[PDB]
């Protein structure tokens, strides 16, 4: 019963540390006492005292986001804006470490009201899975791409595919052979959900149904890196994963000057050097900007969204151009063909991360419009970026990168 | 004074929200202040309910870590181990809200015990800045690589370089052209530190250097994204940046069959058509894995490194192949040419990031050897990736992958 | 002469003043070589009994003469059931050999087959709008069935052949880069395709005046350049080939193994292609094959930048695991039995060769599809050909023998 | 044995119309063999050097662009090729460049490269032979023996690295004036084979692991460059890029940003952020001898443009080419009628008084003319003429 006891009981060899929980009734207490076994374990026992561990809901992280809980970790917190985006205002919460993020970040979304404001589009949006197949021959294989590609080999896999939740949707295939190999890239809705388990647990369903129609397939993996999801790929760049975003702004050449302290000219020269020569330089597929990756960090972080996506989420490429009568205004776009998210499942289960989401008016399912708050968040994680983007090459074409962070 | 009237005077004077620090004399009060004029800019008022802010140090976070700061954002970590690595034994802290994750992790570290443990190497160690100048012709700037490409102007080079740091030390330099343009690849140590700041600070002194020897050069920006920081490129994948790691371990057939539920050979067919053939067709550049990425971001948010940095950090091949007297073992290997991580610095003067830097045996500098810790944080990084590896590719062997989704997350 | 000199006429207009061709190339010749260093420079580079009059106006302008590319033999290829003779131009000693001998081992693993999984050639034109609010409107627009159909419309009406099959639209702020792919007949239909891209964007500006159409190419197609966009959606035609060869053979003509084999295969053509950050270059020289049998087929040798691109993969097959079974994968065969090189007469003898010369007339594309496959063959062949030397450790032997 | 014909038979050309006879019985359509010409040609330096098997020969066309105003030097360029416009199109360029007072070109490096892989029994046994490599004592003796092989190819660095127990070393090497594969390929056989008197539980797995990368596109060219990396610039006057080139300044820079630049960037390139450079590469390396499958990685080029002049209306233009992968001796140089298109240009064969000098020469030779080819193209681009000039000289 006490906690000693406890400790004595599991280490008769009898229980492992993860099982904690489902042995007391309070998540807190398992918690504890995982500490507690864990310290003894350390070369520096009181390493544990200052993470935090007391007063958190653990109870809607165990079976849905963690395992093996010995506290958590606060990410501050701050906030960018007002964002002037689609004639509306929003308040950007951002978890980061970084030094001068959030400040270059609400630098940027001042020089955008005071110009206006921004615009944005969505493009497209469908979550992908990519799993591989084999078949005997490469000449079998050819013929199930062949199938697939008929209206009624894709009706039958839609079916089997769109049977395994209410807002999963297939809407199409892109299929590609290696050989005996056949990788099935398939892409569908998921509502407002950023749709990863969704889209897999569809998928798996329409691979049962396709063996039924060639028995000699054997299915290797329910990914086979063709998604492709968390590694950099080609593929997400050019057809898109989750949603693809574009926005823009005009920044008149007063702001450019009082609140970015620079020019027009200076930024452009800057933008096509560094984020297209520079970043072709490199090798880059996708990284045509100058930090992305920092604003969609932050913001996931702060979202519930799964921060390990940033490796695609952030692909981005950043466009600057003259402008207006004298060509001294700064016309900037900002276009993102793959920011995976959601505003149901996952991270977004949680209380705090909640709050952010309805700071920004799209927590949860959109009742009246399923999907639609998963794209407003994804629209305001393109605007973040190019507000992000605004002041770091402002920055960077005045020479006070280092000055400041 | 009242909440009230600090607000009212805030308004009034039309006075910044991210100055209300230095006008207040509390932290904490200031962060309230905040919250409180931010709660009638939204759409729903009580939006901030269940997002904390008491009981945290600010004072380590003002200045150093964020701006316009509004509370705190509480991340679930969880730990994975032990993990068996050069005979040592690292109880490893992953903060992340996707269920699987940690109790996979740990079950390729508990296949990784069984087999004897790990082994791994730091291969190269030197962070990088790329900034991009540019020379009147193309024939100019021709003679500026050359130059920098002495023995003598990188000496000066150096020199400049390195004046700026007791631990910033300049490797060697890679000097590409584009017509006039010029990026110059920076490389050095920077002890336990990830180096960021660092290594800008030397890059920006030695190009006032080279200036002088070049006066009719114009340096356009100190990041001309040929470092490259925080975007996918090759360079980072075929260089290195940060520390390049590889890490290996050989599971005996019986612990895959028992722990990991599949076979060596189911686990080989698996890894070269999804992580070679498969990232092949889908052309990548250094994601040669399954979800380094998951185990890299886990473990930077829980260490107080930059989590964005998982773009490149993230790189890495993972390899299997058979093993053993009767080829029934599972050898395996990750190779991570691009970790950019660090113990002293940026997130890692927070207190809670410290506790799991501590956990790990690395928090802060390594007096006796700088840059020792963040070498081995490095190497705990590669061979928690390969124990992630190991599970995640037995289960998608095994079928597994959604069931064991549908039961934890 | 002196009349040219005098008058300062460009050289390139000769042929309109004389009344021969061939006259018209003997005085560019002479003109040309009192500019040279050394003036007895031409005196090797062949001219005479050469038809000219098939040349201009269709493959070449300012002509001096000929460039003899020897011509070798590889085979037979025992594909899908058929026998080919291949003919490969090219001056590298040890090709035709090494393809030759991939040909016998594929033989006497009883042959080679091969499929064609898509055909279309495409062009990648950039257009601009004023705002990206506007390019996300064009590009909604050119999605909808309605769209597509005016457009495609436009693009079939310049031609008997070419047939528009799908769009993919692309954006970059207020540019809209839109790949128009089609079926060309016979063709491998560059400009068939542009035709009816320039025809399709004239159309689509009856709809959206504010579109600025700047360039009908914006290397989004994408031609002669690497690009993960032809390696991922396919550009010409997509191919694929296989075979098992018996252990016996591997040991007895590749003199090497199946374990050898394979082991190389993966180590090099993809851990090493993967290290060396190579974006469709998965094998070890289908470049060769590609580049030998354009030239000498009066295909655009220039294309062999994508048209290369191949994964050429080996894994153990049979009752022991002891025979090797090979693929290769080309996702981006750019290629034509009509049109452009075609039109000669020696690269008509050339493709006549393998029996695909000119127009299929009762299924146009036929003939282009079978050239394909036949690539995709002879690729196969020679891959499996080098990566027994590399296994056996005989490159630089050979090359010492045939190649120096 | 039909390959052995000229080792029974006396004259070449007797066997290679014998082996023509044997060929045709295996033809469907045997009266094809009559249209390719054989008669009267070279054989004897074809044998062991060129070709196997050899039935006949490809007549390509060949037409002359230029003057290419090139560094104080006026060359007229011989490009093979069968494609319409082309030697128009590269003339055009020529004459824009000439007029403008001529291109400045600089060679930035030279070395031929080979990527072997060999792998070690762990991969804690391969980071030690990476760091040994890494030692400048390691890196002598590994280019002793890989220097002893040859006159010319001396050893300029390594770039060792690994997956795992695997290692792939990429050899660098100068070459003097030829392309270098096989030398360099020597080389690296004899240096491997002393790394392994160094490490004998090392296994020599492939003379070539893809880490060169040869004939396929691989970033590590792109970066690191290959054989030859070549600049050249030029400015062309309002007025030329008016009444020549029929376009304006800014058109042409717009132009080249959406499509160079963002187009290559949107189709996801490594290497191909230019117009047309392979179309140049291939015909000239066919005219002169070169390894035109070798196009693949020596196209790799970035194509800038910027305004320029008082008024910004002059045209400055830029061309980086890394990976130009060409020889003036070896291979196809060793056969009479492409030396008389080498002489052309003026660096036929060695440079008996700088070995390297008639490569470097050809090497720039190329990039300028990629350059004059990228001029032209983007002109009728941006003015609206490529598809109406392929249908005047590019369609029978
Ligand atoms: C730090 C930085 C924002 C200061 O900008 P500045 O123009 O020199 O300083 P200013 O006092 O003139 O303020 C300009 C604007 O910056 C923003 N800003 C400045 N300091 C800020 C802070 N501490 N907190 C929040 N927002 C801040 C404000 O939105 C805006 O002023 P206003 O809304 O009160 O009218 C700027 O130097 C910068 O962004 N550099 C770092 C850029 C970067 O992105 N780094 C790499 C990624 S972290
Ligand atoms: C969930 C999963 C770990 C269960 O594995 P399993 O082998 O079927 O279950 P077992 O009960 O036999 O346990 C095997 C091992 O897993 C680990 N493990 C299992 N459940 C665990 C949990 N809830 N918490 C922590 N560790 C756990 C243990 O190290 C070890 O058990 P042990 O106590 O005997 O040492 C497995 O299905 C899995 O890893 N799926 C892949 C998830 C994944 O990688 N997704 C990728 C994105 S995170
Ligand atoms: C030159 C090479 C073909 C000789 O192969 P080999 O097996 O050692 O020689 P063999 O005498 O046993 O002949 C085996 C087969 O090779 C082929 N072959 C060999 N020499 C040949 C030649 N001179 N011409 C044409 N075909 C030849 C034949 O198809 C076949 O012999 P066969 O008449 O009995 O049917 C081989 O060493 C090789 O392929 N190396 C070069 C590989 C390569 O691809 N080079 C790099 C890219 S070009
Ligand atoms: C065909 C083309 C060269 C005609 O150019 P143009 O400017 O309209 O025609 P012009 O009569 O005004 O001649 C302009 C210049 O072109 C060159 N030129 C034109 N026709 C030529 C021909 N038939 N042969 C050789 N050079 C020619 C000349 O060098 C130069 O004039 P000059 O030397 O007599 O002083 C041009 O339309 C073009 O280049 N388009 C094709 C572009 C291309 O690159 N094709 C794609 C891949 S090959
Ligand atoms: N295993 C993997 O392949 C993988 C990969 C990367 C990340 N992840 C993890 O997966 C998690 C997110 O997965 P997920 O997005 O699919 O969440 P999920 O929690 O697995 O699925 C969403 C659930 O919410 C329900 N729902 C209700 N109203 C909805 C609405 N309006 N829109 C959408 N869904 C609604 C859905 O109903 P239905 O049951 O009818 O669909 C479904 O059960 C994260 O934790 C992420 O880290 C998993
Ligand atoms: N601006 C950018 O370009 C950029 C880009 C990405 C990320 N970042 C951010 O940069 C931050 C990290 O920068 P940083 O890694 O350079 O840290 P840093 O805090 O900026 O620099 C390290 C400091 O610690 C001192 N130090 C003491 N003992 C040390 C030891 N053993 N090893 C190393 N340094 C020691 C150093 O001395 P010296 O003063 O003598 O050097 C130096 O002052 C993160 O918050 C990250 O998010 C910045
Ligand atoms: N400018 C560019 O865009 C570009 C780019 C790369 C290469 N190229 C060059 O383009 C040339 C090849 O172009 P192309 O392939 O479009 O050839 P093409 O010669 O321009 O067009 C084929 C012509 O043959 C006719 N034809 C008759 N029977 C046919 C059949 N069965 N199949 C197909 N066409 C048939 C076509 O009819 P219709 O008139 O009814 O269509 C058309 O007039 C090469 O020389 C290549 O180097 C050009
Ligand atoms: N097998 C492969 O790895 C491979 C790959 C791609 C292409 N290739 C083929 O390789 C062939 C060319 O190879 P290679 O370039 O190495 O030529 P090579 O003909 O194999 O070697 C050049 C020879 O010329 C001698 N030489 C005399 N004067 C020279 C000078 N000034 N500069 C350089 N060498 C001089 C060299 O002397 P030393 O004996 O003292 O060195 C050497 O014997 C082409 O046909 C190409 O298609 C082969
Ligand atoms: C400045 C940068 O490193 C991002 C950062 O400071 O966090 C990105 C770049 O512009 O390369
Ligand atoms: C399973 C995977 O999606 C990662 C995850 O579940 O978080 C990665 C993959 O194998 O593609
Ligand atoms: C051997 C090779 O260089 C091609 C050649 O010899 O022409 C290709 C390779 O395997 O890298
Ligand atoms: C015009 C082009 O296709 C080349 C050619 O016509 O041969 C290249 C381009 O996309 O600009």
């Amino acid at each position: 019963l006490s906690d000693a006891e406890i400790i004595q009981l599991v280490n008769a060899k009898h229980i492992p540390a993860y099982k904690l929980e489902t042995l007391i009734e309070t998540h807190e207490r398992g918690v504890s006492i995982r500490r507690q076994l864990l310290s003894k374990k350390l070369s520096e026992p009181s390493s544990l005292q200052y993470l935090p561990y007391r007063d958190y809901n653990y109870s809607l992280v165990m079976g849905a986001c963690c395992e093996n809980v010995i506290g958590y970790m606060p990410i501050p917190v701050g906030v960018a804006g007002p964002l002037c985006l689609d004639e509306k205002e929003f308040q950007v919460p951002m978890a980061t470490t970084e030094g001068c993020l959030v400040a270059s970040t609400n630098r940027g979304c001042r020089a955008i009201g005071l110009g206006g404001g921004a615009s944005s589009r969505v493009l497209a949006d469908g979550m992908t899975r990519g799993p591989v197949v084999r078949l005997p021959r490469a000449c079998d294989s050819a013929e199930v791409k062949a199938w697939l590609e008929t209206s009624e080999g894709f009706a039958v896999i839609k079916e089997a595919f769109d049977s395994t939740s209410r807002f999963a949707r297939l809407q199409k295939l892109h299929t590609s052979i290696a050989g005996r190999n056949l990788y099935i890239r398939f892409q569908s809705r998921s509502g407002d959900a950023m749709g990863m388990n969704m889209i897999s647990k569809g998928t798996e369903k329409a691979l049962s149904k396709l063996h039924e129609y060639f028995p000699e397939m054997q299915i290797l993996a329910v990914s086979g890196n063709y998604c492709t999801d968390k590694k950099p790929a080609a593929i997400n760049w050019i057809e898109g994963r989750g949603k693809s975003v574009v926005c823009e702004a005009v920044i008149p050449a007063k702001v450019v000057r009082e609140v970015l302290k620079t020019t027009t000219e200076a930024m452009i020269e800057v933008n096509i050097n560094k984020n297209l020569v520079g970043s072709a330089m490199a090798g880059s597929i996708g990284g045509y900007n100058a930090h992305a990756a920092n604003i969609v960090t932050a913001i996931y972080i702060a979202c519930g969204q799964d921060a390990a996506q940033n490796v695609g989420s952030s692909n981005c490429i950043t466009l600057m151009e003259a402008s207006g009568p004298t060509n001294e205004d700064l016309y900037i776009s900002c276009t993102m063909p793959s920011i995976e998210i959601g505003t149901v499942g996952g991270g977004t289960n949680l209380l705090p991360q909640q709050a952010c989401l309805q700071m920004l008016g799209v927590q949860g399912a959109c009742k009246d419009n399923p999907g639609e708050n998963a794209r407003q968040l994804a629209r305001i994680v393109c605007g973040t970026v190019m507000a992000g983007e605004l002041s770091l090459m402002a920055a960077l074409a005045a020479g006070h990168l280092v000055k400041s962070h």
